[PDB]
């Protein structure tokens, strides 16, 4: 519930994809 983890460390798909952050 956070939001951190599914891309906020720079590696998932959360809204990214590729870790462009």
């Amino acid at each position: 519930a956070g939001g951190t983890i599914p891309x906020l460390m720079x590696g998932c798909g959360w809204l990214t994809g590729l870790c462009v952050r």
